[PDB]
């Protein structure tokens, strides 16, 4: 199957059911943007992210200066239709390529079902909605409609290669720490990629390389799902918490520390730097969190909203948490099935696992060095496939990821910024 079924031209007229200019809710004020709804719950907006932070609404660059060596600025990507219309047919490429394999269509299928928990009553018997989780529809009669979502893909703002997850908070709640989770905005952009060194020794040399070899971007795509997978349910690891890296000397020797939710997302020998005593805390962290989330759907005995039923709700929070529905007419957790989705989420879909599907040459560390970033455009099916990507059957870019080498397959790519040196 597809998972985009319509193929959307940016110049489409607008209907106000999937294709339609729209309002993010707590974006302050801004004017309507027009939006895609590729997928139930998944919108695509194909502008530039000067709406979800107050603190990011121009695309030039600051008095910042000496801090990001791996940045690149350019204020006119992404302003005419015509690249609005090829970054939304790349946006849907590389989500059928994502589709296209087994892990893929797993990740999706838990992204959907993500639905964000209706946690913003105040009374224990009152299940209601939490209003940031929506989006506000212009409708043909001219009116606006909230409608739930669950994923946005954004362009990005100034800083266009700083791709990453965006979602609105509560003043109490944590939504993406709390079993809750939230509608993510993730800043991507599939016309450019990133640059990396074949051998271990160069990639993690901030010194060596200029990128001979670049990342497919339905490997860094992918690599966002993740993030919001685990934002989408809950489970994200606080940033506060970082991994002292003391296996890279250059890391050391700056003192550059790196996540937990990002080596967790990263997945292989990353993923086992968290030390299994902390590896246990947070599942039974989060293993409390999905359970008064049973108690609070327990509490529950009305409904707010005319948009679906009482026990419509209730099964899809069962359905997206995976709790048993006795018939003590209450809701429990099973440890057993509790594991089972708490490592579906976190140990298989990792970034590692999609390179083995892709069957693609990908960073084998996320504590590299960036090197490069290009130029590309997927859209053309003689650059890139859903099924291939730049190795391109029955043709010379099928062999030894030659269809990611830079120098090899060197119409595919313009470098625009080295990032080796800077650093
Ligand atoms: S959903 C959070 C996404 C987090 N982004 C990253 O970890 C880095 C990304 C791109 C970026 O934001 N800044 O460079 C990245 C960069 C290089 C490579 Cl080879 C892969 C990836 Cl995913």
């Amino acid at each position: 199957m597809q998972f985009v079924n319509k193929q959307f031209n940016y110049k489409d007229p607008v209907n106000g059911v999937d294709i339609a200019y729209i309002k993010i809710p707590n974006v302050g004020q801004m004017q309507p943007v027009k939006a895609f709804k590729i997928h139930n719950k998944i919108w695509v907006i194909p502008e530039r992210d000067t709406f979800t932070n107050p603190e990011e609404g121009d695309l030039n660059p600051p008095p910042e200066a000496k801090q990001v060596p791996v940045s690149y600025y350019d204020s006119t990507y992404l302003s005419t239709d015509n690249e609005k219309d090829n970054y939304l047919k790349g946006v849907t490429k590389l989500f059928e390529r994502i589709y296209s394999t087994d892990l893929g269509r797993m990740l999706l299928t838990s992204i959907v079902r993500g639905i964000p928990f209706w946690g913003g009553s105040t009374i224990d018997t009152e299940l209601k909605v939490i209003d940031t989780n929506c989006i506000n529809v212009i409708q043909p009669d001219g009116s606006y409609r909230s409608e739930e979502l669950n994923l946005v893909i954004i362009g990005p703002s100034a800083d266009i290669i700083q791709f990453e997850c965006k979602s609105f908070g509560h003043e109490v709640l944590n939504l993406t720490r709390n079993g809750y989770g939230s509608t993510q905005y993730i800043r991507f952009s599939p016309d450019f990629t990133f640059g990396f060194e074949e051998s271990l020794e160069v990639d993690t040399n901030p010194l060596l390389g200029a990128g001979k070899f670049a990342t497919d971007p339905a490997v860094t795509l992918a690599h966002e799902l993740i993030h919001a997978g685990h934002r989408l349910y809950g489970i994200a690891i606080n940033p506060n918490r970082v991994f002292k890296v003391n296996t890279n000397a250059y890391y050391e020797m700056s003192g550059l520390e790196v996540s937990f939710e990002e080596l967790r997302t990263f997945g292989g020998h990353d993923a086992k730097f968290i030390d299994s005593l902390q590896e246990n805390e947070f599942r039974l962290y989060y293993y409390n969190k999905f359970k008064d989330i049973a108690s609070t759907l327990n509490k529950a005995k009305s409904i707010v909203g005319t948009t679906a039923s009482l026990q419509y709700m209730k099964n899809v929070f069962k359905e997206k948490y995976l709790l048993s529905e006795d018939t003590s007419g209450k809701f429990s957790v099973d440890k057993l099935k509790f594991d089972k989705l708490y490592k579906m989420l976190t140990e298989i879909y990792t970034e590692d696992n999609f390179v083995k599907f892709f069957k693609v040459l990908n960073r084998k560390t996320y504590l590299n060095f960036d090197k490069a970033v290009f130029k590309i455009n997927i859209v053309p099916k003689v650059n890139y496939t859903i099924y291939d990507g730049f190795n391109l059957r029955n043709t010379n870019l099928a062999a030894n990821f030659n269809g990611q080498n830079t120098e090899i397959n060197n119409m595919n790519f313009t470098k625009l910024k080295n990032f080796t040196g800077l650093f």
